[PDB]
């Protein structure tokens, strides 16, 4: 598949993308306001996330820091991000259809949208103003918007024995971002695209 990663924002941000156990692509890199990366991700990828990180410092070689989805200290991301990050998720190429998402699971930091630009299905977005309202309790100095399993770290929160309700916590995202994951059992708002579909992710869509 390909993917058109896009930074509408005003503000740099430093795109990332990986399935955990390595990068997809590069990996990484730095998108000035108005930049576009165009990344090819290979047939089959299960579990694949896309995100931008904020407030990110780096060397001759790759290594430092960011304020928001830090993912080891490196430029190139191997391993998922810190969070509070907003996720763009996909596995492409099961059984032939692609499923993509938007979570909120581990937290929010920019606004995203996620679609498809091959015919068959449709796109999803959370683009509502989450670090402007956050919680008190939920807010990350750093930027961005916790969600409740990082700060608190409860079986409830966590979901962590499989059952778990919705909370105070997760409402609030939800509310903000109806087509977004807030906790883990929410119910899915995965769609389900044509196997081998191509995609943009734009952050700050309505920038
Ligand atoms: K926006």
């Amino acid at each position: 598949a390909t993917f058109e990663i896009v930074n509408r924002c005003s503000y740099t941000v430093w795109a990332a993308a990986s399935k955990g156990d390595a990068a997809l692509d590069a990996g990484g890199r730095q998108l000035n306001s108005g930049e576009s990366w165009t990344i090819n991700v290979e047939p089959g990828t299960k579990g694949g996330k896309i995100w931008a990180r904020t407030d990110c410092y780096f060397d001759d070689s790759g290594s430092g820091i960011c304020k928001t989805g830090d993912c080891g200290g490196l430029l190139r991301c191997k391993r998922f991000g810190r969070p509070p990050t907003t996720l763009a998720e996909f596995s492409l190429n099961q059984y032939g259809k692609d499923y993509i998402d938007i979570s909120n699971i581990k937290g929010f930091n920019v606004p995203m949208d996620f679609s498809p630009t091959t015919r068959g299905c449709r796109g999803v977005r959370c683009a509502a103003d989450i670090v402007g309202q956050c919680p008190a309790k939920l807010k990350a100095p750093g930027g961005g918007c916790n969600d409740a399993c990082t700060v608190f770290q409860t079986s409830e929160y966590c979901c962590t024995t499989g059952k778990c309700g919705p909370t105070e916590y997760s409402r609030f995202f939800k509310r903000l971002c109806p087509d977004a994951f807030s906790y883990v059992l929410d119910k899915p708002t995965t769609v389900t695209c044509p196997g081998s579909s191509n995609y943009r992710v734009t952050f700050c869509p309505t920038a």
